[PDB]
């Protein structure tokens, strides 16, 4: 007795199998899925003649496929992705202030700050796999857009997470070459050191949550034992993250794009999602507040950019 079945790793090209309905899925395909369900040690039922199948690439046409998709030659990254979609696809995704949120569960609350902060900035992604599944996350079916940031990111459903580096993985796959930044630090004895920085750190910066006072200066040791001051010199990028360890901070309305609000301790704490739009709102997975002030502890804060050069002499 014998089935046909697609074999694929992208659900574009499309490989026709014929499949004994005998022997399991793992002993003539290997690992495989069906619609993120591990079938490797199911034998093949009738219900599946035409059904398309995910496995693991394992010749060399697959392997091409699969770096084209994902561009990542990782054997087991199609696997940690397939393991994490069977769970997201089983999250609800809300539209909160015309924005995709996830409902809570399985400790998703990194996960919903990021995916609301994709959405308000301007960003493409080098894989076609993140592209895709970044368009229908707009749209409101994300489960295949979490279910590959996590696999990215080399983490599992349920575990916690901090934003800051889940963006910055991000990043990482993300066309910022077009980015770039010029710093100037000035030390009394020292002296003066221009760096220029491009690609994600360019975009990203640890230290303070103002632009503005990045753009004053801000306080780093020098290597010669002095208090040197650092300071943005040019800026070109269509975004910048100023991100900064928990801290008391006040937002106001319209001098922000968005903002993650962490409470608890380091590496066990709760992630809000701040926007600025006519007011700001706070997102909590499906749950939306308001207000027209907000101070509160701020670890991300996100401003749009496009050309800055400073006037500082
Ligand atoms: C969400 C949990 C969830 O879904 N819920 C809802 C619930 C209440 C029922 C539980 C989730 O995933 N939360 N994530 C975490 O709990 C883990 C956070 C984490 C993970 C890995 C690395 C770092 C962090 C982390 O703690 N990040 C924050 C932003 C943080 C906090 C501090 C901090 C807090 N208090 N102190 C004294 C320090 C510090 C830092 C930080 C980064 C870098 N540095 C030094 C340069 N400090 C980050
Ligand atoms: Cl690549
Ligand atoms: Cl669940
Ligand atoms: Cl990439
Ligand atoms: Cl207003
Ligand atoms: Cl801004
Ligand atoms: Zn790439
Ligand atoms: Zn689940
Ligand atoms: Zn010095
Ligand atoms: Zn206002
Ligand atoms: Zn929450």
């Amino acid at each position: 007795r014998t089935i046909k079945v697609f074999t694929t790793v992208d659900n574009i090209n499309l490989h026709t199998q014929v499949v004994d309905m005998s022997m399991t899925y793992g002993q003539q395909f290997g690992p495989t899925y069906l619609d993120g369900a591990d079938v490797t040690k199911i034998k093949p039922h009738n219900s599946h003649e035409g059904k398309t199948f995910y496995v693991l690439p394992n010749d060399d046409t697959l392997r091409v496929e699969a770096f084209e998709y994902y561009h990542t030659t990782d054997p087991s990254f199609l696997g940690r992705y397939m393991s994490a979609l069977n769970h997201t696809k089983k999250w609800k995704y809300p539209q909160v202030n015309g924005l995709t949120s996830i409902k809570w569960a399985d400790n998703n609350c990194y996960l919903a700050t990021a995916l609301l902060t994709l959405q308000q900035i301007e960003l493409k992604f080098n894989p076609p796999a993140l592209q895709d599944a970044y368009y229908r996350a707009r749209a409101g079916e994300a489960a295949n857009f979490c279910a590959l940031i996590l696999a990215y990111c080399n983490k599992t459903v349920g575990e916690l997470g901090d934003v800051r580096e889940t963006m910055s993985y991000l990043f990482q796959h993300a066309n910022l070459d077009s980015c770039k930044r010029v710093l100037n630090v000035v030390c009394k004895t020292c002296g003066q050191q221009q760096t220029t920085l491009k690609g994600v750190e360019a975009v990203m910066y640890m230290g303070t949550l103002s632009y503005e006072q990045f753009k004053k200066g801000v306080q780093i040791p020098c290597t010669c034992g002095k208090q040197a001051t650092k300071y943005l010199v040019q800026q070109e990028s269509p975004f910048v993250m100023m991100s900064a360890p928990p801290a008391q901070y006040e937002l106001k309305h319209g001098t922000f794009t968005c903002a993650s609000e962490y409470t608890g301790n380091y590496q066990c704490g709760h992630y809000k999602h701040i926007t600025s739009k006519e007011t700001l709102y706070c997102i909590d997975g499906a749950l939306l507040t308001k207000s027209s002030e907000y101070k509160g502890p701020i670890t991300d804060v996100f401003y749009k950019e496009n050309s800055y050069t400073t006037t500082i002499k």
